[PDB]
């Protein structure tokens, strides 16, 4: 296969890993976009313009949305971001997201060449 195809292999991979049993206890407040009125969160789309969320990114490679990997990382940085951007650093849901970036910076990294 071509460089592309296989590059996004690894992204859905990356991907696979990051909804798994192994990382629920810190990947679930990524699973599905922020319900900000459910949630209270009645800011939210006032401080985030582009929300993202491991589902989008699923049903985005699903659809063959991915061109490339540097667009599938982009779409998982910007989820980490949003986090980063809205909450303030000490909170839960903080930790939880710089853990799954931990595990998505780590295997990103050995994207092949
Ligand atoms: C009620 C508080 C709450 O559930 C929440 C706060 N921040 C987030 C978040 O950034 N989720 C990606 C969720």
């Amino acid at each position: 296969m071509g460089k592309l195809s296989e590059q996004l292999k690894h992204c859905n991979g990356i991907l696979k890993e990051l909804l798994s049993k192994k990382h629920a206890a810190y990947a679930w407040p990524f699973y599905k976009p922020v319900d900000a009125s459910a949630l209270g969160l009645h800011d939210y789309h006032d401080i985030i313009k582009h929300p993202m969320d491991l589902s989008t990114v699923k049903r985005k490679m699903e659809n063959r949305d991915y061109r490339d990997a540097q667009e599938f990382a982009a779409d998982v940085r910007l989820m980490f971001s949003n986090c980063y951007k809205y909450n303030p650093p000490d909170h839960d849901v903080v930790a939880m997201a710089r853990k799954l970036q931990d595990v998505f910076e780590f295997r990103y990294a050995k994207m092949p060449d």
